[PDB]
């Protein structure tokens, strides 16, 4: 009661802000096209994202950490200011200290910061070139299975097919989203005893390559053929693969546990070595080191794991829109090759 | 109207720069040869790029943001200049302050700056290397149809595969540059009721992969040609996968409204850190600061999309090029190896 | 006796803190899901990471280096301050340098020593890359054997072929981890007398490799699906060249050796150069900057043989895991695609 | 005439200096060999860098940037003389500023400028790279012919095919290469008639693999074995268009006049804001300094088309030297073989 | 004799240095295990790299560069003494500057001389990967041939087969390394005519590369089969051309030679700025200094070759092992399956 009213009290605000960050990672998410393109490189973009600040959900997580080194930065001031009117006895001593000491190890800190940024950006990379492979790979085997199955007995067989290839996308996407309904994503992309299967199974994604597997099996097709398109798996394989681990697999503990340990040091004492050329200009002097140093450190932590920073669904919605095409357009490129005689 | 008129004058120059930006990005672009090379390597290329300055489309982009920080800077040191004359009452203060926080960070600012403008850099080297390899795979495509076709009666076929294999470059680049007229690009490539098909097609370089898709199963190929001759289009899809998503998906906003906020913000108080040492130099300090570190800036920012920046033009033209040279040459090279004997 | 004394006195803190290391290093790892990213990228990770800091095994490992420079900071401070009292003859001098010298050197030591611990992450990584191919490999690999195996003369050698692949990253986590029992970790994934033989041989994951490679001949395959079959063990010899690397071959001598040197003279001098501005403040200036700079390197050294930092058992328990999931499925698939017709 | 003469004399050095780095680019290069590499580690190399430094090309190329930036200093020093020695009107102020500006934006110089040569130098791994694997696969290619054609009805076709793939990098290197007589480099390598078509053709590399592909056709090979065989040409395909893309695509403009127009703007200033602490020091300060900041740049200009800093007649003259080794050695390998029986 | 003994007096420091370095290229390495790891991130590493620095074979190669402006540091501060004690006439200045132009380049040089050793590190990488495939393909391979080859006829081309793949890591062993006994290396791994040929052979890894290849075309196999074997051998050839292309062609000289270069005028004039502030100290400051940053560039300069370097010793002797082990355990690995049924 006296010392845990303390605790609660100080667990709203940062409470608050992880709420904010995680409801604003399940927002929806858009592919680029050029018009939104010009609107990014504009003479405006410096302002804009200036007067967008204090909705941006880095920036919000920021609150925490900055409130409290400015509250570091106004204690010190307090004292020394105590200590420099005799408000204090004699043996309490003013709170300075020699610059020198940080002038040596600041590129060290930058560099630290600035590389673990970079790390958390290459996990980020990895990521979409894994979804760039596998929506390509998808559109190749979709492409394929349309030009090489071509016996009618296997119209049913081949429609099926047709149908797993567009949903493999989707499952992976409801494997590597947290809170996303993969038999509502699935219900007009699967049969009704289709989806039974897959939603009764714990990988989802595993399961599908399992039903595209077992149907170029059932293909009347030459062995050539068939080795030739069951080669095409191995993308799908390849891209659970890479999903999994940076799910799975983070950066090393040690190394962004240096980089939060030498950021917390390095603003708990700035404002005693800032008093003598600074006085009471720490406190705003910590809060935009702590806000400007604990920006990158953010940035890196949100993209660590990038998944919900691409648009899956839109890259899934191309694959989809991509098979259609090309199902309707069949008639026509049969027709038009047919008169070249 | 009485502050509408004042935000309507404050959006001119910027238009003005947007307008200048957007149309310097529809530049026609040539592949560079040795002579060009020569005049890049030259001894002059300091004096023109400087006297190139005014003209250039980078430049003139910064005109926004850095007439934005001299006024701060003039304004900075006009109410300092009336403080230090006694112009105004005690109670106003003198905006200085100790540099020393800023020679704390200025390594964590160049290193995100240079970090920012490295990423762009390697999304440009994403897409140079795409399109090299989509060009050397229409290359190798068609350098192996050219041998591997025979049969008389399939001549016709023949002519039509070559003619998609040289559009394919062309569609592509028709889908990833903005306000390309597909049907002027094409008109000489593909046949009038082929190109019908195409246009009426949401997807033209995968409607154009399906029109090569269908050839290679109607032409009358050996079963292990025709597997060794349909694993090319992969070169295609895997294209048009790396191209879409160099459009779709860019550097995460997170990571680059990072390194437009640390510039806004260092160079708002930047005049006042420098007052002690500079007095009205702020000005000329902060306009050259500005144009320095928003110009690393602004080129990551036009790089990032870099399908512009290519000579995607002389790129495509070079593989027709190359399918001419040898259809005509194959009379030749027939003749040379039927004589070897 | 009279010195042997002193030196086991002085091996007793490394000692511990080697002990410790090591005893940190067998702890189990477990893959990443969703709600422990959301723990990760906590508003608290700053104030856990700090509270933390005197379990976390780089800690520890840094007492040695850190009070050894600390004394030294105190022999110099105690010896300056005896020269100041004028407790000892005229001829002694004041251990006093300018900070220029250290001010021209900062950016070299701080790039050597966050490039050496990115050379660390890299081969980390290399690591973790090679275990995605490996398990996306086996995965690949069983699903393949579950849908081409058909005879039901070849069910007993089906189902032992299905033992190898899920046992063969089992048996290369044991070639790669410190004091791993393979016969436990295999009791139950290959039969008794199976098991003999895998354990009789020097290099385990290998013969397991021979147990795959001749269950390949005696199936009953038409040639081209066995060499289709037979393409994807060279995963296997690639997972295991890629991990006996990074074991064997360290990052050169030279390159490390320079990073520990730097680091020592610089601490061993830093308290003379700082003498003039910090007084006293020297040894607590040295505490941080040796804890702060060793901590560093010390993580570059941990992660060099990364393969004790990843969730080996769970990324091997998964193959199994999904192998089962897909002999289960496999009557329901089955029974689905039939229905079809 | 009045101004047409001062703007020719000015024009003579940087003539100059473009005159001696484009001879200086014809050099003929060699191959490391292992006592030149005993010569490269030496001790002596700093001293033998030093003195061979007035011959060495890219300091010869410093001339015009390095003096036109030391009269600027000059010309600063005598005008802020003149107004110490008061032989100037009062108005005349003395050109001086604070260095706390230059000493914010340094490190952003030196990230920049490193980064540049680092992204030529990648450029030139790229072409190293691209060498490497045309010449492995032209090795590769030839040792497979050796041995697959054995009827002695192709004999003929056979010793043609050979002649083409050791023709191929001499094609390409006098493709990629500035003023390469291909018919004098192609005289002992093909057949005259055969190099009549080749001199003929538009595409040299192109017209040499429409040869190779021509031949393998008219080859009494199966079907597999061809397949097998045409697969190798795919390399060459690979290796002219990462060779054309390296000479018709440079790093973007935009990214390299960054590091030109910053480094000019920089030593402009540079004598103003270093007059306080050097005064006429600022003439050997600056000459220093644009010596060592412009070779930067000058070095990642030079490297970053990479052609002429490779070996390529030795590269061509290894495959060469090979393929005899190899139809020399053939006879005595198969009685070898022909004995274990 | 006047000027020839101050000369020879003069290169013997550097001639024992370059007698040193040679010779500590020759020594033996060997894979790390488990229990030299464990050495390797000790608290003991600290004290045992620096007492172990006057064995260093980089610290040795320092001599005389350190020597070399040691001597000038002393030179400086001598005549700087003479001018301050007025020994010299009044015309004699003190050889003194300000610091701020280093200030301003320290960045630079530091950026400079750690990307020149990241590049070194980088080809270290380079060839370590390229062993590493070589390896595991001739482990590959090996496995391959072991299962394949079955007919009771080709025993001895089997045999001999596989002798050849185990030869070839070590004759490119004998390649990349200077003064190799390829005769003593390879006298119990080839027969004594087997062994003859390879020696008369001016490419020993070619020459058993192609006894390989007529091997796989004597050998009684289906011809897909055949064409999967001889698919292994490309392996061989990009290892061959890796090792030849990092031996061949170092990094450009003029990037080297720009780090040397830098450093030599660095030290020469680190005396004359540093006098204010250090007087007699520039004498181990230089001494420091130069010990320091010549020691980076000294590492980047012995592994830019980094054959050397690694333990291809020990990486052939694994691929011997495996074959041994294989062909032994084949026996019950055929009757544990046999057993099956």
């Amino acid at each position: 009661s006296p010392v845990q009213t303390l605790i609660s009290i100080l667990r709203i605000i940062p409470d608050w802000s992880d709420r904010t960050q995680e409801r604003g990672m399940r927002q929806h998410r858009t592919l680029y096209d050029h018009e939104k393109w010009m609107h990014h490189r504009s003479s405006y973009r410096h302002l804009r994202h200036l007067l967008s600040s204090l909705s941006s959900r880095v920036i919000l997580s920021l609150i925490p950490p900055v409130i409290a080194f400015t509250l570091v930065a106004v204690v010190i001031a307090s004292y020394n200011t105590a200590v420099a009117l005799d408000l204090l006895p004699g043996i309490f001593p003013l709170l300075r200290s020699s610059s020198l000491p940080y002038q040596l190890t600041a590129p060290a800190l930058a560099l630290l910061l600035v590389f673990r940024t970079e790390a958390s950006y290459s996990r980020f990379e990895e990521g979409r070139k894994s979804w760039t492979e596998v929506i390509a790979g998808a559109n190749d085997f979709a492409r394929q299975i349309i030009s090489s199955v071509e016996t009618s007995g296997d119209a049913q067989l081949k429609k099926a097919l047709l149908q797993y290839i567009v949903a493999f996308p989707v499952a992976l996407k409801c494997h590597v989203i947290y809170g996303s309904d993969i038999a509502r994503d699935l219900q007009n992309l699967l049969e009704v005893d289709d989806l039974l299967v897959v939603l009764n199974s714990k990988h989802r994604p595993g399961c599908i390559i399992q039903f595209i597997s077992r149907s170029l099996q059932l293909l009347k097709l030459e062995e050539s053929r068939r080795i030739m398109l069951q080669s095409k798996i191995s993308c799908f394989h390849e891209g659970i693969g890479i999903c999994e681990q940076l799910i799975g697999t983070p950066i090393p503990l040690s190394y962004t546990r240096l980089t939060s340990r030498f950021l917390v040091l390095w603003h708990l004492t700035l404002p005693i070595i800032l008093w003598d050329d600074c006085h009471w200009i720490v406190v705003p002097a910590t809060f935009i080191s702590a806000a400007s140093l604990f920006c990158i450190e953010q940035v890196g932590v949100l993209i660590e794991e990038p998944f919900p920073m691409l648009a899956l669904d839109d890259l899934c919605n191309s694959v989809r829109n991509n098979v259609q095409e090309a199902l309707a357009s069949e008639k026509l490129i049969r027709a038009r090759l047919a008169a070249k005689g």
